[PDB]
């Protein structure tokens, strides 16, 4: 109901073709690794869920 929007707690650099880089403070909408869309870049890929918190 609002539990699909998150904010990055830490920077993260992509390792693979399927993960998504992000910066601390970047917000992510969810579509241990979650499929997300960056609300900064619109790119969609997997993120480590422990790197983000509810926003
Ligand atoms: C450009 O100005 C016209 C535009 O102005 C208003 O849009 C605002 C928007 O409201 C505002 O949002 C709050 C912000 O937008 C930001 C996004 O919200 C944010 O997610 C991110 O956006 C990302 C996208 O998510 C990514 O997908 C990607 O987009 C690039 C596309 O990749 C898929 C790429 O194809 C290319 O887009 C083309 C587009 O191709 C699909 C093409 O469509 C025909 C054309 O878009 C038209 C559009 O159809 C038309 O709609 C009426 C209008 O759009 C206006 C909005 O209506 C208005 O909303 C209030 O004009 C567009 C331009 O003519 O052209 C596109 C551009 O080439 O390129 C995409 C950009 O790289 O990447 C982006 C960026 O990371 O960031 C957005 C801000 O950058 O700002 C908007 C204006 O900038
Ligand atoms: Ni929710």
């Amino acid at each position: 109901g609002s539990h699909m929007t998150f904010v990055a707690l830490y920077d993260y650099e992509s390792r693979t073709e399927t993960d998504l880089s992000f910066k601390k403070g970047e917000r992510l909408q969810i579509v241990d690794w979650w499929l997300a869309r960056s609300l900064t870049t619109g790119e969609t890929g997997y993120i480590p869920s422990n790197y983000v918190a509810p926003s």
